[PDB]
DNA sequence: CCTCACTAGCGCCCCCTGCTGGC
DNA sequence: GCCAGCAGGGGGCGCTAGTGAGG
């Protein structure tokens, strides 16, 4: 019906195909008028404001009193009070709360390394290991634990757990 | 018919937290 | 003990199909 002249992708109404080209380009209309950021829709914009401005969580949880902007996160925050797993893997019996952290655990089956150290060109599986690697081993001068029973020293925190674990015994 | 708003809904990515197991 | 893999509970954005309201 209208399709685009850059690709295939077609729609029904003009006002689509009109956000659609507002994308392939930054021809953002919609500007904040509380910040500097700007958006192709009023609906992209509207949640902005609610996010970092206006602090607008219409979702409320009926266990907690936790509160969303949308309403994906409610639907994933009440997964852990009832255990849902409804994302199932093809490969294993992993089953997640996230459709996207299942994304993450295909890394597992594929081998998959996308974050690469900016300094040694060191990969890693995931965003936050990289962040932690530049921390421990490109860092100067960093705070490190200490052991208050037998003066060992030990830098990550979840080491000192498990080594009061293993060799103190709790 | 045609706009333009609002609402659900999928997707993307990142954060931080905390553990495991090879070296 | 160091190191990287790896799962949980979250925040903020990219983009679009569905509905009506008013030209
Ligand atoms: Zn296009
Ligand atoms: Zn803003
Ligand atoms: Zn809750
Ligand atoms: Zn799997
Ligand atoms: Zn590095
Ligand atoms: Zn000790």
């Amino acid at each position: 019906t209208h399709k685009c002249h850059l690709c295939g992708r077609a729609f029904r109404t003009v006002t689509l195909l009109r956000n659609h080209l507002n994308t392939h380009t930054g021809t953002r209309p919609h500007k904040c008028p509380d910040c500097d950021m700007a958006f192709v829709t009023s609906g992209e914009l509207v949640r902005h404001r609610r996010y970092k401005h206006t602090h607008e969580k219409p979702f409320k949880c009926s266990m907690c009193d936790y509160a969303s902007v949308e309403v994906s996160k409610l639907k994933r925050h009440i997964r852990s009070h009832t255990g849902e797993r409804p994302f199932q893997c093809s490969l294993c019996s992993y089953a997640s709360r996230d459709t996207y952290k299942l994304k993450r655990h295909m890394r597992t089956h594929s081998g998959e390394k996308p974050y690469e150290c900016y300094i040694c060109h060191a990969r890693f599986t995931q965003s936050g290991t990289m962040k932690m690697h530049i921390l421990q081993k490109h860092t100067e001068n960093v705070a490190k634990f200490h052991c208050p029973h037998c003066d060992t020293v030990i830098a990550r925190k979840s080491d000192l757990g498990v080594h009061l674990r293993k060799q103190h015994s709790y």
